[PDB]
């Protein structure tokens, strides 16, 4: 049908509630997960992962309100609207490093590699790098949609297909090598560092999400990406598509067999700073750009976050044997990464008058809304999200919490 | 039980006072303290580093025992007095500059920025002498309660059944930030002494220390808001170099992430990478200090009330971390000989705390006493003198005594003059 | 007594005057002065460096003896006149640029940025020829009192050989070295080997303005106002040769053996770098209008003199000069002599406002407490031991403001 | 005399005119000009040169106006006033490189040069660098005045330095990071700076002298933006003319017996060029000048001085001498060329001057040639880029980009 703003059929009340997730912690390995010598022994926790929080809200129609005289349950139903959001972030600012002990890096081509080139059977090197810096935040009542390139269906070069998937908690953000399925498009498992070489890097499909009719994916969003090229390398292996003859004059002797033009850069996120921080500050959802003005259908909200500005990897070191002199054989080296979150919300209570035209519109939009309201199995159960249960976390005492105090000043309340 | 703003039970007066700490100096060694090879537990050269927290415990005179010229502004039978902080400037001397830390035996193996070709040759001891500049940090915290920090330490492991791996379990620990504690430097906020056994993975000024980061989340969400009247912070860093560690790799790369090598690439190289930080450049424009802050409305419920007649000023300033090179001549000669000179390193810190305080009165009604007792009973204990030791003594602070430093002549001091223009008086 | 603003006992008139120093030039060697080899304790080539303080002592004509066209605007029986500074522009010539300092025999041992592998090779003399660009600094101070600086010197000797450090306040003189990235310390007395910092500071003292002390002095005669802009970052990471005076404690490392048996020097030191000079960050060649000072002296130039203190390293370019001793058809190093010279170009511009002071009994008591020399020169030089760049403006005052650049700007600013 | 603003004796009319030079192109070699084995074959065209345009205006007293009833030629004379200016710049942004195949560079002293030093007879190297970035714009009816350091009069072999003021001519070299000096006379070895300045003089605008001149004819207004940093640290070969004093260092021995050269010098770098930092391709409206001449173009001429290193890209050209199936270096010749594209746009306002006895006395004191040309070429020794606009004035302002902008600015 013709989509209308929620402001036309969802009534706002003066009832507000605060809800906080409290400290959220993830501790794990930044490059790979550790399996049980049989489930996960040590999870993969990286600053380059998507954090997709599925925040569960209490059903307002079954909520224990002190006074339920503000609406008529015979003809009306209740729904929460998000009006304030602050994403707390702990831990200091810092930059981590990823790498590969056997990266397919051949020669440094920044100042030039003189002829002749010597390509043996295995010239992989141990190289590491810092990734492209990314901060982003998405808010909606529907999980976010990402885009990435995978191997499609049919030189033998793989066909490229742009694939849309739901971004799950733990998915890898793009790091400077693009949003692609590195497992299926890079067979040697050695062209990108190990924390993505068997993974898929996804980029938010902002274009698709903003153009969807009802606007359930993006109540609003913020994003800040930056990177530059730090080093200039080339690949080892057969060059799949040779340079055409009309683009160069053939060499002779030392320059007879041409060198590999399969170049690749290493990225660098440059500096992280406090002023460029997107987080630890409130966002007030006054007017969404989509038609859904922050209405949390189904009593759930999705907060999607990427934050590489706190990607420091901690070095842990144990001593196996105590000796009076230093021996490398006496110590084991470990790496660990942590993430500290604290989600804060301010919700506004809303009522929906269920006329025949309103029920028809809602049924077109989403039939499950009317069934859950008991009027006219989780399809998202196949996906992985960070569940945040706030059913027992709602409070009407706004000024007893930081974001609630800010909301009272913002709305002048 | 329901926390309310101090604006509801603390009455403001038109009485203002200035107080200044005058020059505060700390001179010492930036990497370690030097102990006395003799009694008694005293220090020859203290550890003074630009990477340290400065936690000042500012003692204020008890206004209930203060010699006021006219005490007709309140009723001591039913009321009590307390100071409220309304103005603060953190003076900083010495020029801007950046210091450097390092380790003569740092566990640095290979440079992996442009790649390290195979094979790698790891002998018994490949430690090198390397140094670096740290992440730049400016921050300042103000409250009537000492600040709370967070860092990672060694926890306890579940040993049932058998050991999963010898990697130490990590636990997030909250402690009070004491004067002299090390700020995070780019290697995280952790207990390096207990989590890095080889004493050689980070420079020596933190390798036997704990780096702490302020638990801003915990401090702002605590109900009464006595820790943070306000705060300012400015952090920046980038990755300068890319290295890897020597020693046994505790957790090997799984097989599905690479195709095994052969010959030169048979023994995989260490993927225990680590960066060196860099705070980039310090500039005058980004300075947090040497400017006044006016505390008009705090975000917490404590609107600058200095309970217990004390204030905590927490400062980190790495923008003046210059380490001075000192050089003595042992033997006089006409030609240069390396053994005729001794090389020393010293670091200095120059502070000057300035405040403007507002006198306040509290009426001890039945409702006020019930509330204050819930919040903090020690407030009512210090007030009570008849009817009808140090809880923080176990911690180390830079004591700043202002009991004899309060002055009512505001226009006679720099911050007092600024306050008069700001408030229009 | 209790200090009050000059606004309470100094009356302003509508009489304004312009004064300009015209072009001021200093030409010399940036690293050291060249003294006379025979028959003289005078200098052939002065030390002129972009890292020096310029402290101008500006002499103003006594307004009480000034040849005014009509002197009926005040009563000489009960009043006295004094100049107040209301406008200032510090003109700077020469293009923006960065100079370089160094030391042919600097105590640099190894580069410790990517690591120095063991073992270390400490011979008898490993000093190297090294150069660097300094921390960038712009600052400007204005007062009727010479500026006060701070630096670290050798203290009172009072269980090791490390010198005790003492914070010293001195008057900043014209030609003193500003801090360059190694701190404000007496390098001649605190670094005996003369080889830890470049030669243009290794036998000098670097001073930093004691802003805290100057702003806290009661009358506020030192800083009518000030501007400052400093920046630097660490460019390189080195360590020192020589005996390590204070060894690393044993609990901070596990001892090595064989190649790593003899521990390396942890006496690290950085080289600074001022990054870029830009037009946007220039403090100079723009006017400053002194409407209300933060101190109690609101720009009143007691003693008919003003001190202008400037540091500007954004024009520290050192020119390379090359002479040909023998003309030859091919290039030979033995035919040329290499010289280095540095120049500084200033142009001080002022707008002064004439003021009168009514000498009542209460005012005379206050002024006498503040400064007794003020009332005696009125009828109603301990600074000779210091070195300043004397700027004589006694014959440079003009009331025709619109005939000069700063004067035209002032007329537009105040709407006159 | 006593100088007064032109607003006091020059009356403004509501008559405005547009004038544009159209495309201005210069193509040449960025390091040196090429002369014939007999004129000029290839001029020296570099992004480090001053462009000084001498703009000729039509004499308004002899201009063909449609209606001349707005003034009395018996008692008045006409003059143009500049009220709008835009300096059009074509070609993309980019940075060029200068160098010297035989530069007097000895050792790299950035991380240290270990002893002993090996100073042979000729240790010059082939080195190149990017220069200090400079954007500047000057406007007046008098050519600009520059400053540079030259050899003074001798009164101990260091040359005496003297500060010299000259008129900046089109083609003069701006300072590049080595100062504003006469490199031909102050650097005898011809190898201390790159070849495009080593036999030239780098000049810097004498802003102080021009702003302090009484009538203010050189600078109606100006804009400037300079930036640079030190990229590398070197030292010079040759005899050290002035040795380090003995009290500043402890004598060496053995390998460190013979001290190394402390004749250090930096290489500059202009860092990055950006669209945001552009001074050009935007209009400047001359509403009130800081000098007393408020944009009055005495003598029917205007001088526009421009420096722009943000388009200093040098193009590499390569010809093929012999066709062969494999690559051989001797079969190709390598050339270097640089280009500059300008487009000067002006908006002029017609003004009338009533020549009373007081006004004529003032004008004659200021400049006697003004009244003589009014009937009521001293600069032939200098080189300028001549811009003839005598046949380029148009009263149809809304037909041109700058003219449309002016109509919006003044609300006309």
């Amino acid at each position: 049908s013709k989509v209308v703003s929620t402001d036309e059929y969802v009534s706002r009340t003066s009832i507000y509630y605060y809800a906080g997730s409290s400290r959220l912690l993830a501790v794990g390995h930044p490059y790979f997960s550790i399996k049980n010598p049989t489930k996960l022994l040590v999870p993969k926790v990286s600053g380059l992962q998507y954090r997709v929080f599925r925040v569960r809200l209490p059903d307002p129609n079954k909520f224990g309100f002190p006074d339920t005289s503000f609406y008529n349950p015979d003809t009306q139903r209740l729904v929460w609207a998000c009006v304030g959001l602050e994403i707390g972030r702990g831990q200091p600012l810092g930059v981590g490093i990823s790498g590969h002990p056997l990266l397919n890096k051949f020669d440094d081509t920044e100042t030039g590699n003189k002829y002749p080139g010597q390509p043996g059977a295995d010239n992989r090197e141990c190289l590491s790098m810092d990734y492209k810096q990314t901060q982003l935040c998405l808010l909606g009542c529907k999980p976010p949609t990402g885009e990435h390139w995978g191997k499609g269906v049919a030189n033998d070069c793989p066909p490229l297909e742009l694939i849309n998937t739901i971004i799950e908690d733990g998915d890898m953000v793009d790091t400077g090598f693009g949003c692609m399925d590195f497992k299926t498009l890079q067979a040697n498992k050695s062209d990108v560092p190990i924390d993505i070489c068997g993974s898929t890097c996804k980029y938010p499909d902002y274009l698709k999400m903003t153009s969807e009719p009802y606007g359930d994916s993006l109540f609003f969003f913020l994003r800040r990406e930056q990177m530059f090229v730090r080093h200039f390398f080339n690949r080892a292996g057969k060059l799949g598509e040779a340079v055409p003859d009309d683009l160069y004059i053939k060499g002779s002797g030392t320059t007879a067999s041409i060198q590999s033009s399969a170049f690749f850069p290493t990225p660098s996120g440059s500096m992280v700073t406090s002023e460029s921080q997107l987080f630890n500050k409130p966002y007030w959802l006054q007017r969404a750009q989509g038609h859904n003005n922050g209405i949390c259908w189904g009593n759930q909200v999705f907060v999607t976050v990427v934050d590489t500005t706190r990607s420091t990897n901690m070095t842990l070191c144990t001593q196996v044997t105590s000796d009076s002199t230093y021996k490398n054989e006496n110590f084991k080296e470990y790496i660990r990464h942590v993430e500290e979150y604290d989600l804060q919300f301010v919700f506004q209570l809303c009522k929906v008058t269920l006329t025949a035209e309103v029920m028809t519109y809602i049924h077109a939009m989403n039939p499950d809304i009317l069934e859950d309201w008991q009027f006219g199995e989780d399809p998202l159960g196949k996906y992985t999200f960070w569940e945040v249960d706030l059913k027992e976390k709602f409070s009407a005492d706004l000024d007893q919490f930081p974001l609630g105090r800010k909301f009272l000043l913002q709305a002048g309340l």
